């Protein structure tokens, strides 16, 4: 009957405890505690981006004015409004003018292929209405009238593993709240704190260092283009610019490695490091201890996008120099179970399937098909019936120090990794043989995507079709023309 039938006491007994996560935090909702943070603390600092700085006073009046903006325009509550994500000042008061009108915002890259930018309007139900102005010179406004309506939703951002199929997570208030709660509490953000957003605003890391940053009156430290695709400069800036807090995945942290080795280097002002979308290794982790002179400790987490950015997380001991880091305990408010093929939940040590519950689960996706299939309801406890995400995430519940932890073992599908986006191969290999000339072509990655490819289209020119058709992150490193 339920999933944990077949288990013997001691073995229910780990899951109880591992799922024992509740946590209540003070009110008010995240949206009142921005505005409480800009009321007390007008003058701080808010958001450092590449064309300036803005105050908490300067970024909630502009917020303020995109809000008018939007019900002039007809925008009422509860509509989806696409936002251009870039590393200037202007998407930080578009983003949050529309959640000051009641409204979600999709972050949609600029840049990005105009076909896909297309899907995800129509799939997001979004107006572009601020993808076709500058929404930090709107028109000076006071904010409009919008009562505030529990778990309105707060953002549709896009992820893939499956060509053809892009889809929406809706992501709702209490979740985003409960999130935010968790980064300020777990890792001490305070006001003269300053949090790096590495990831683009297109990625929900970036969810994690905005809103704990404004929720807080610390401020939100964009890392320009410039200086993450140079890992050297990388850990430079973060030195020059005092960051506190930082956003990684796995595989930008490895480049960090590399440059650390190269020139150790010194952080004293960081804190603390979020990272994590790969499995990485103690080893690894030692080798970075020895070349950063820094207070900075790491947190690993896992997550999928479909439960508000993270769903669990592990302090990294800097002591250990061997064996596979695990992704830990739950988030607060957050359940985990694996789970075999029929739906059983597995005992201790034994490999199976994630599905998440709790506080940070979205709403589902823009798409119901794409909703059903991955979202469901089981009694995992006799009592308890959970509304569960299934994540494609294989995992298996081990011991580590005095304490249950997950520890992560790969997919169900061949969905990989490039710098931290969720891609099928298939989908570079399709658009590359799309290009006019490309015959046959076969991509792999070596971080590091390339691609070989029969055809009389010189790579150059290739470059340029693939650019026009895929996003920048999917078009291969290096062009190989290869006879056969």
């Amino acid at each position: 009957v339920t999933a944990d039938a077949a288990l013997e006491p001691d073995e229910r007994a780990a899951w109880l405890a591992y799922n024992d996560t509740a946590e209540d935090f003070p009110g008010p909702h995240l949206l009142a505690r921005l505005d409480a943070v800009a009321r007390e603390h007008p003058d701080r600092p808010a958001v450092h981006a590449v064309d300036g700085v803005w105050t908490y006073r300067e970024l909630h009046r502009r917020a303020d004015a995109v809000a008018a903006f939007l019900a002039a325009r007809g925008v009422r509550p509860g509509s989806v409004v696409a936002i251009a994500a870039t590393r200037a000042l202007a998407p930080y008061a578009a983003l949050l003018g529309v959640l000051k009108a009641g409204c979600a915002y999709v972050p949609v890259n600029p840049d990005d292929p105009a076909d896909r930018v297309a899907f995800v309007l129509a799939d997001a139900g979004a107006t572009p209405l601020l993808l076709d102005t500058d929404p930090a010179s709107l028109p000076a406004a006071p904010a409009p009238d919008v009562p505030h309506e529990p778990d309105r939703v707060c953002y549709v951002i896009y992820t893939s593993g499956s060509t053809g199929r892009p889809k929406g997570v809706v992501m709702a208030e209490r979740a985003v709240d409960n999130l935010t709660h968790w980064v300020v509490r777990r890792h001490d953000v305070r006001p003269d704190d300053r949090l790096g957003q590495t990831a683009p605003l297109t990625f929900d890391p970036s969810v994690q260092q905005v809103f704990p940053a404004w929720a807080t009156g610390a401020c939100l430290v964009t890392v320009p283009d410039d200086v993450q695709r140079d890992p050297a400069a990388f850990l430079d800036w973060l030195r020059a610019e005092r960051v506190t807090h930082l956003d990684l995945v796995t595989s930008h942290w490895v480049h960090l490695l590399n440059a650390a080795e190269a020139r150790p280097a010194e952080l004293p002002d960081l804190r603390w490091i979020i990272i994590g979308g790969e499995t990485y290794y103690y080893h690894q982790t030692h080798r970075w201890h020895r070349v950063v002179s820094s207070p900075a400790r790491l947190n690993t987490i896992y997550g999928p996008t479909e439960a508000a950015v993270n769903a669990t997380e592990h302090l990294t001991e800097p002591d250990l120099d061997h064996g596979q880091v695990p992704i830990g305990v739950p988030l607060p408010n957050y359940r985990l179970y694996a789970l075999d093929d029929d739906g059983r939940l597995c005992p201790p040590g034994i490999t199976g399937e994630i599905h998440i519950a709790g506080a940070g689960l979205a709403r589902g996706y823009r798409s119901a098909e794409a909703t059903a299939k991955a979202f469901h309801e089981l009694e995992v406890h006799s009592g308890r019936t959970e509304r569960l995400y299934r994540t494609g995430d294989l995992a298996r519940l081990v011991r580590h120090a005095d304490r249950w932890a997950l520890e992560f073992q790969g997919r169900v599908d061949s969905q990989v990794k490039i710098s931290g986006y969720r891609v099928e191969l298939e989908e570079v290999d399709a658009a590359v043989k799309a290009v006019p000339g490309v015959r046959d072509a076969a991509v792999v990655v070596r971080e590091q995507l390339v691609c070989c490819y029969v055809g009389d289209v010189p790579p150059d020119r290739l470059r340029s079709r693939l650019t026009e058709r895929l996003p920048a992150y999917l078009v291969p490193h290096l062009l190989v023309p290869v006879e056969a």
